[PDB]
């Protein structure tokens, strides 16, 4: 709606960076409201999700085990690893690496599972063949939240992630039981919820995942609508902004309100 394209302006002056927004039909794909939609922004956490589907895969492949142990160590504790810094000694699984890595942005739980599919460079192959032309993951956690100007590493556009989502929680790319395993971590209660959650209504539904990184870089990936079922796709990013921390968060979600006012 135009109205959200406004508060995506005014968002892009406040925070003194680009902001790049799509809105999707969850069911036909079809594009209802779009800004910078084809411009690249840092995935920053928001691949987590990506990571997550391309585990599904293995698993209705065959090639994986959501019950598998995985064991590791002190070193691979890096930032940010609220879950994974609690099994040292008795290692995690892969569900239970999946949501950490979705529910709690674990970023030890991501490193993991990326040794699991056998790397950023994987992940990547994965999206290509479902049709993903843009989206790459090239670092792990922390590095890839660098956001450093000029690097096109670890990037999406708006309009890539928007129709990779929707992939992955709609139609047969996964299996029922997979899709609906990675809505139920999308959906799990999380710790804080600024970007849209804390402008959802009451009885709507929301499955996402949030990212923050260096030099401004913050993102959601979303699918969310009235009623306990999603209808739409949201897509927002900016990175390049030095305003605190706090006034991303409004900026982003005030966009949010605006998408919701305006439904
Ligand atoms: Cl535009
Ligand atoms: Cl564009
Ligand atoms: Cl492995
Ligand atoms: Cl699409
Ligand atoms: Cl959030
Ligand atoms: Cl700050
Ligand atoms: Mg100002
Ligand atoms: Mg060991
Ligand atoms: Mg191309
Ligand atoms: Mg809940």
């Amino acid at each position: 709606h135009p109205e959200t394209l406004v508060k995506v302006k005014d968002a892009e002056d406040q925070l003194g960076a680009r902001v790049g927004y799509i809105e999707l039909d969850l069911n036909s794909g079809k594009i209802l409201e779009s800004f910078r939609p084809e411009e690249r922004f840092p995935l920053t956490s928001t691949f987590k999700v990506l990571l997550c589907g391309a585990v599904l895969s293995r698993v209705d492949a065959g090639q994986e085990q959501l019950g598998r142990r995985i064991h590791y160590s002190q070193n691979d504790l890096v930032e940010y690893s609220p879950v994974t810094e609690k099994h040292l000694t008795d290692g995690m699984t892969v569900r239970e690496l999946c949501s950490a890595a979705i529910t709690m942005s674990d970023n030890t739980a991501a490193n993991l599972l990326l040794t699991t599919i056998g790397g950023p460079k994987e992940l990547t192959d994965f999206l290509r063949q479902i049709g993903d032309k843009e989206t790459r993951l090239d670092r792990i956690e922390p590095d890839l939240n660098e956001g450093k100007l000029g690097d096109l590493r670890d990037t999406t556009t708006p309009k890539a992630i928007a129709s990779t989502l929707r992939k992955l929680l709609t139609g047969e790319l996964l299996t029922l039981a997979s899709r609906q395993q990675l809505i139920d971590w999308m959906e799990a209660d999380k710790v804080a919820g600024p970007l849209l959650r804390s402008a959802l209504p009451a009885g709507w539904f929301i499955a996402d995942k949030s990212g923050a990184g260096e030099r401004g870089s913050r993102g959601i990936i979303a699918a969310l609508g009235p009623d306990g079922k999603p209808s739409r796709i949201v897509v927002i990013y900016t990175t390049g902004s030095q305003a605190t921390m706090d006034e991303r968060n409004r900026q982003i979600a005030e966009i949010g309100a605006s998408l919701i006012k305006h439904w």
